[PDB]
Order: C-alpha cells, then sequence, then structure tokens
C-alpha cells in the first residue's frame, strides 16, 4: 500500500430486470479513507433509476482505522477479500450486491455485481429523484473470522424527502488475519454527474464505540 492509490472498476447488474455494465477508475488514499471515482456506464444506458442505490457497491480498504485497531481489510492484503450485502427499502424494494476486492499491477480490482427488485416503477428511485446519501454510521462487529456490518441508511431526494434502508453486509477475508472488537465505521459519500462520468467521492472513519 501507498498514499496515492489507483483502481478499476467493472459491475455487472439489474434493476426491475433491466441489465446494464458500469466500469471506471479510482484514485484514493487508503490510510486517510479517502476515495475519488470516475465511472461510465457502458451497456443499457442510460440509466432509467437513482445511480445512488448502486453507488455504496463502488471498498473499506479507503478507511482511515486508528493506528491500534485491527484493520480487517488492510491486512487481507495483497489477497484480499470479497463482500456480500443486502439492502432492504422502506418502500418494499429490495436488492442485494457483491464485490470482489484484489491487487494488480497496476492497483485494487474491484468486480461487483447488482441485483435489485420491485422500486415501485412511480417511485422517486425510478423517477431519479435522488440527491444523496445522508452521511451514516454502520456497526461492524467480528465473528468466527469475518465481519458483519449494519447500517441504516437515509436516501435525499428532491423536495425535502428521504427514504430509508437497510444494509447488511457480511465481509470475508480470504486468510486469517488479527480480528477487531466491535466498532463503527463513519460513512460519509457524495456524488456528482455531468452528462458523461459520474463522480463518487467517500470519506470513511473507523472509531471506537463511547
Amino acid at each position: 500500500l501507498k498514499e496515492d492509490m489507483k483502481m478499476t472498476y467493472h459491475m455487472d447488474g439489474s434493476v426491475n430486470g433491466h441489465y446494464f455494465t458500469i466500469e471506471g477508475e479510482g484514485t484514493g488514499n487508503p490510510f486517510k479513507g479517502q476515495q475519488t471515482l470516475k465511472l461510465r456506464v457502458t451497456k443499457g444506458g442510460p440509466l432509467p433509476f437513482a445511480f445512488d442505490i448502486l453507488s455504496p457497491t463502488f471498498n473499506r480498504v479507503f478507511t482511515d482505522y486508528p493506528e491500534d485497531m485491527p484493520d480487517y481489510f488492510k491486512q487481507s492484503l495483497p489477497e484480499g477479500y470479497s463482500w456480500e450485502r443486502t439492502m432492504m427499502y422502506d418502500d418494499g424494494a429490495s436488492a442485494t450486491a457483491s464485490a470482489r476486492i484484489s491487487l494488480d499491477k497496476n492497483g485494487f480490482v474491484h468486480k461487483s455485481t447488482f441485483h435489485g427488485e420491485n422500486f415501485p416503477a412511480n417511485g422517486p428511485v425510478m423517477k431519479k429523484k435522488g440527491v444523496n446519501w445522508e452521511p451514516s454510521s454502520e456497526t461492524i462487529t467480528a465473528s468466527d473470522g469475518i465481519l458483519k456490518g449494519d447500517v441504516t441508511m437515509f436516501l435525499v431526494l428532491e423536495g425535502g424527502q428521504r427514504l430509508k434502508a437497510l444494509f447488511q453486509t457480511t465481509y470475508k477475508a480470504n486468510k486469517v488475519v488479527k480480528m477487531p472488537p466491535r466498532h463503527k465505521i463513519e460513512h460519509r459519500l457524495v456524488r456528482s454527474e455531468d452528462g458523461d462520468t459520474v463522480q463518487l467521492q467517500e470519506h470513511a472513519v473507523a472509531k471506537y464505540f463511547t
């Protein structure tokens, strides 16, 4: 690892049975928990839903961990880890996702999938009324060599509303690492658009409870 890393992204996904592919590149400082991504829809575009439902799928290596806390994700390198995720929305929509994080000569390789269903046809997701996720705090717990993450998510929508979702994730390293205590990761993710390339910026900091 170094302070200036590169990443590449490939996602195959679908939402309400409409399939798409996204590719892109990123840079970040994994020690400061900072990453900036540049993503392009290469098949199935333009997306007929709010991009925000995909953005958390696009890497806890980029988490600022305290020096004295075991860092599950950085320990996993160079082999890396994978995760599986469920996302349950307050409107009845639901989605699953998975990702595998590894390293080649250029930097991180991020390969993900996404499957979303039952987003209401006339609702803010399918009408593209997402703005940004509110900052959130994911609780991370350790058991039997794997981590589980739990976070209640609020998508800010146009017109002042919010849509709630429950995200649950299981993070699985390839090898045995030193396991952390129960803790939280504070996430701040911002999306920006320019009719060509979607930008995501995330800052993430791990901290002890209390």
